RNA sequence: UGUAAAUA
């Protein structure tokens, strides 16, 4: 409970209470852990404060690394570190050099330990965007290079400090992270994590040139290009692995996806999805992947997709289905056969663009267009009783009428 | 007919 001489007569905290009160009783620590008490703390200390109401505040709060971890992984201390942490960085006195410094050396002592905590790890996120960059660099050498790294990508909580870290620091002070990743047995426990395959994305793009990137130096640039390949080059290495995987097939979606990592998407198809397409369309995630690079694919490899669903595999010896047949019935290869319907059908409507590589491959889309419409006039019996059937008939019957 | 993040 808080102090004796902080509750009234029925036990509950006096109203009308200072600051200074508790910060001269040296009791701050029983307020700070208790909801009323913290409660009273972090909204007086929002209010204007004398120069020695805040020399009291810091030295009893980020002064004493005891005291500030027991605080930092608090329910409720917590949230009083992190704003006696921005009056720290706001007050330009003396100290201002000596205590984040000395702020940086607590939690680099702790620092997995922390990320791990689940209060503690939003005083690492915030000490990150909030600190001088000069010394939120060194904060970020602090995390381990061994096993540990793997269990903090993978937490629950801690996997979100490396996401702030990848957000709001250069890449340089955290390349390590990209080669840490980049090797083939790390890359494969992360990958395959709930927590560690956002990891992955938010690493990728950052490393992205795109539009929230354009203020970087073309150093800066190179050595994001650098990064950038050193970390595809491991993943389409195991990209098989990685797009039948539950959590994995987010990142070859987002690679495939993205008109930015095209040099990279292409890699993704030719060598990982091409001559595969039949067997990776009926794996349950694996099939977002198919679909994502029909969307995305270059029309000259678009077409080799295509020629592969509609020539590329022996029909069936005894009963003749080709992977056509196969596909449109199958519980997960139905939605690749309807996406490659709606691409054929937005290109002859003008919802996509059919001019690429300097010429116009509308013929093409016509043509597969055709073998799909065929294909779907002569099982329209077969293909009416199903939800992905009804949909491909309608389609090309609203497409017929426009 | 088919899938994903942590504080009062």
């Amino acid at each position: 409970v808080l102090p004796t001489w902080s509750l009234d007569s029925n036990g509950e905290m006096r109203s009308r209470l200072s600051l200074s009160e508790v910060l001269d009783s040296g009791d701050l620590m029983k307020f700070a852990v208790d909801k009323t008490g913290c409660q009273f703390l972090e909204k007086a200390v929002k209010g204007s404060l004398t120069s020695y109401q805040k020399f009291q505040l810091f030295e009893q709060v980020i002064g004493r690394k005891d005291d500030f971890l027991k605080l930092s992984t608090n329910i409720f201390g917590n949230y009083l570190v992190q704003s006696v942490i921005g009056i720290s960085l706001a007050t330009n006195d003396d100290g201002y050099t000596k205590r984040q410094e000395k702020l940086k050396n607590f939690i680099s002592s702790q620092m997995t330990d922390m990320c791990l905590d689940k209060f503690a790890c939003r005083v690492i996120q915030s000490s990150l965007q909030n600190m001088d960059l000069s010394l939120a660099c060194k904060l970020v050498q602090a995390l381990p290079r061994d096993a540990r790294l793997i269990a903090i990508c993978v937490d629950q909580n801690a996997n979100h400090v490396i996401q702030k870290v990848v957000a709001v620091i250069p890449l340089k002070n955290w390349e390590f992270i990209v080669d840490f990743v980049a090797t083939p047995e790390h890359l494969r426990q992360i990958c395959s994590d709930k927590y560690g395959a956002y990891v992955v994305q938010t690493i990728i793009e950052k490393l992205t040139a795109d539009s929230m990137n354009v203020d970087l130096t073309s150093a800066a640039q190179n050595l994001r290009e650098r990064a950038l390949q050193r970390l595809m080059t491991s993943v389409t290495n195991r990209c098989q692995e990685l797009a039948t995987n539950e959590y994995a097939n987010y990142i070859i979606q987002h690679i495939v996806s993205n008109d930015d990592l095209a040099v990279y998407r292409e890699c993704i198809i030719e060598k990982c999805l091409m001559r595969n397409l039949l067997s990776l369309s009926q794996e349950k995630f694996a099939s977002h992947v198919v679909e994502k690079a029909f969307l995305h694919a270059p029309l000259e490899l678009l077409a080799e997709m295509m020629d592969e669903i509609f020539d590329g595999y022996i029909p069936h010896p005894d009963t003749g289905k080709d992977a056509l047949d196969i596909m449109m019935f199958h519980q997960f290869g139905n939605y690749v056969v309807q996406c490659m319907l709606t691409i054929c059908c937005d290109a002859v409507s003008g919802r996509r663009q059919t001019k690429e590589g300097g010429y116009d491959h509308a013929i093409s889309f016509q043509d597969w267009l055709k073998k799909l419409h065929s294909r779907v006039t002569k099982e329209r019996h077969r293909l009416s009783r199903f939800s992905s059937g009804k949909k491909m008939i309608e389609t090309l019957a609203n497409l017929r009428s426009t």
